[PDB]
This record gives C-alpha cells, sequence and structure tokens, in this order.
C-alpha cells in the first residue's frame, strides 16, 4: 500500500535512474535485472567488496552490475575496466587491475575471504 | 497521503530509500534493516556521542552495528575495540585512531535501548 | 493535488529522514516540529546563519534544531554550545570554541521567526 | 514530445537553508513553480563556474526569480543584484556582452567570482519577466 | 498503484529537476526528448564515454544533451580526432580540476545508440 522501496542507479550512458520495487523480496530481482545491463548503484567499498570464501566459484557478478568476458584471458568488466584473476595463500581471490584517473600499484574490485556461504549471492 | 522516507547503504553497497508510514514507527524500520548490515547516513567525525547510562544496554543495531566475540563490535567489515568526568570508548586504528562511538555525560534515554 | 513538498532532515541518530509535507503553508509547522528534537536541515552557512536584528530576543530556536540551556545561558546545537556576545551597528552574535553559530544584524523584523505566541 | 501525464520534482535550498523539494505536476508548470519558490529567495542546484550563460538579447528584461535574485537600489544610491546574501554589479563588454560580478573574498574558494554573462545566442522568451 | 521509474536532470537553468517514466521501455524516449534541449543526467566518467567503434557516423548526441555545431555539451565545444578509433576533445581550461568527451574504440556496435530512421 506504501511499503514501497527504491533503488538508484547510474546506468550505461552514466544516467541517473531510480527504480521503484514492490517490496523487499523482490529487490534482489531487481537488481540482478538491470546489473545484467551494466547498471550499478552506489559506489565500490575502498578494498573491493568482501564476500565469503566458498562464494567464489558461482558468484553472480550481475548483482553488481559486472560480467564475466574472454580475450586473446578470462576477465571479469566492470565499468569498461578489466580485472584479472588473482589467489592469495587464510585463501583468498582477489580481483584487480593497474592504478591510473587515479583517485587514491593496484586497485581491487572484489576479495573472497573467510565467511560462511550465502546462497543469495549465487547464480540462480 | 504524507509518509517519511529513509535512505540506506546495503551490504551490497546499492542506494536503498525506504518508506515509513509514520513518525513513530521510524526505530522500528531502523532496528529491522539495521539488523542486516544497512546503515544511514555518515559517521560524525569523533563518532557518535550517546549519554554514559545508556552503554551497558545499547542497540548496537541502531547504527548497522553487532556484537561479535573471537568482544568486538562489527560495523562495516570493521572491528571496534572497548576502551575505559569518566567515559567509554569504542576505536581502532587503520589508514583509510578512529572512534564509532562514545559514552559520556547527559541524561539517559530509553529509546536507545534494546527492547 | 499536485501540492506535495518533501524535507529532508539528519536525525539525533545521524540517520538520514525526508518528511511529507501537505502545502507548503504547513513546511514552518514541520520545521518547528521536528526541529525540537533535535533534528537539523541542510548545512550551516560559512559564517552563520545572518537574521534580522530586531528578532534576537524571542527568536525560535527550534527552526534550526536548536535550544537554550544553562549551566553552573547556552545554546545548544548538536553537542556543541554556544555562548553569547555583543558588539558596538549593534550585532549580536553566538560563538564557541572561533566558528559562528548566527549573527544578528541590519534588516526588518521577520514575525515567522519569533517564538509562536 | 511533452507528455501530459507524468509528474516532476524540484530540489530547492531555502532561506533557512533547508534542503526541500516540491513536486510538479506536469513539464508545462515547472517554470511557474521555478519563478514561485524563486521570489522567496530558493535556489535550485549549483551557480555553473563563470556564472550563468544566457542570450544577449535577453538582459534588459530578464527575470531575475528564476534563479533566486532581486534587484535592490542601495544606500549609496547604486543598483544591484542580491543573490544569497551577496550582491552583484552591472559591467559592460564591448567586443558584445555584459556581465554581473563582485569581488571576491577568504569565505570562497575559486579576483572576482560572476553570477551571469549576457553574450551572443538568440532571444528566448521564457527567460523573460511576465 | 504501480512501479515506475524516475530519472534525475541538470536543466539549461542548472535546477536539479527529477522526471517520471511510466516503464523501461520509455526510459530511452525520455532522455532523448530532454537531451535535446541540453539537460543532462549525471557525470561524465573520467577519461569520457566509451562506445563500439562502428557506432561512431550516427551517434545520437542527445542521448547525452550534446548537438552538432558545424560537439557542442555544457557550452563547451569538442573537436573531431582519429587514432591510427574516433577521439572527441577540446583543450585545457582554469576551471577544471586535453579533457576528452566520447572514445570509440572496439565493441560490437548497439541497436539503440544510433539516430532513430
Amino acid at each position: 500500500p506504501f511499503t514501497m522501496l527504491h533503488i538508484e542507479f547510474i546506468t550505461d550512458l552514466g544516467a541517473k535512474v531510480t527504480v521503484d520495487v514492490e517490496s523487499a523480496d523482490k529487490l534482489l530481482d531487481v537488481q540482478r535485472q538491470y546489473g545484467r545491463l551494466g547498471w550499478t548503484s552506489g559506489e565500490v567499498p575502498v578494498g573491493g567488496y568482501q564476500f565469503p570464501l566458498e562464494n567464489e566459484p558461482d558468484f553472480d557478478w550481475s548483482l553488481i552490475g559486472a560480467r564475466k568476458w574472454t580475450n586473446p584471458e578470462e576477465m571479469i568488466l566492470h565499468r569498461g575496466h578489466a580485472y584479472r584473476r588473482r589467489e592469495l595463500e587464510p585463501a583468498a581471490v582477489k580481483y584487480s587491475r593497474g592504478a591510473k584517473t587515479d583517485p587514491e600499484e593496484y586497485v581491487t574490485l572484489a576479495i573472497f575471504r573467510g565467511g560462511k556461504r550465502q546462497e543469495r549471492y549465487a547464480v540462480p
């Protein structure tokens, strides 16, 4: 009746678009839907997002407006940027790129370490 | 008709605004999404300032925090330790000391407590 | 029909809350209402607010989320305390340890700024 | 291409520095709302670096309430433009332009700062006083 | 009682105006409409927008509030340059923290980015 949510995006054209959501349990569906187009919401936290380690092999990258993509090398595309996969030995997996256009030798998109697995982060 | 609206940053960093029916329900909605790790607004320079008598039973979900023993306070993938007019401080020290909350002075406020 | 206004506050808990208003002539009522709770809207302008001189003795401090408070007479605004100062045009200022909250000088009196009565 | 049935919303900063957003029925009523609250001294958005840019043929009868300003003659006898507790003086520029600006101070990070420049362009009637 | 979209613009008078949109498939029409008036949405990404290379000869500049002028964007003028990719950039300025607008390079050509018809 008035139990509505609103999510604010930045689009592929850089436009500032807010999308209405019917209720709380439909929020993630909306996030994947517009993330599939390359739209993002909010800023990347300093040092990149932090996710559980057991969520790495099947993480839905559309939750943050990213997609997998292969070169003449398997990469992750996020805002006309490409991130490479790294292994750290607790175990961890980082996704980074070279700095510089350099708002303060590497800047990370996401780090997978520790924590307990969360199902909602996985590809349905 | 007329409502209220509160703006959050979620666990996925998303910018989500939540509708509220009326003023007497703002805190209920704050505790609710605070329990999920959602925050609203910025931490004031020098940390929040609460009355001294509100320390032993402060509802940390009001600011998106949770107690966690390894006894620490988790607020955004950050951990704060307890430290001791008298006063109590919750702090750390990184590179991006920085305090989350200070309890000192003031008269008590029952709305700040765990229901 | 299409006559709503929306005012954005920062609460006592630092939360970011926007309040709906029925129409323009009910805006000040909403400002005093949430102002008494300590909620503020917007930023304090550099050099403090500027009000007419004849509005000093009876200014509604709730219009900016402030309140009178005497310790063993101050103005409380966000866990900060401002002291009263005089100057001799004749101007009254509220200062603390210098950063100012409000300066009262010149101008013609404005009725809506006074405590209702 | 204007849609008759979709609402708009405009965000102001008031005389008390409060953040207030105003609802508008449709696109064709936006200007009416801008003049109304502009006459009270409310502003929307920031002054673009180097000041606003308007067509030259709009200077003699520009509605200053469109940006929350007003004309004001002062004790010394000079005609000024008031915008947010600031006063701007009228200057002319011969090759042709017209400039409204004031001296810069300490509490102002970039010596002059300008409010509006009238130069070139073709006339637009919506900028004029009704 | 339905679910819409909302797009936030900065106008020709610098005002902050948000426009309602009926549904997702009508967003583009709204963008072209107010873009034709010089309204923009969001900020120009550092290093400028990035498009597919095959979208250059018939790009609808109204999608970002620009217009052809034998490119005008925000009272600024940008010149065409070739790379051997196509670059649109202007000189420096004493009022900005070469600065490029759009860069066409690689990628697969996209439907909607073209002037309709």
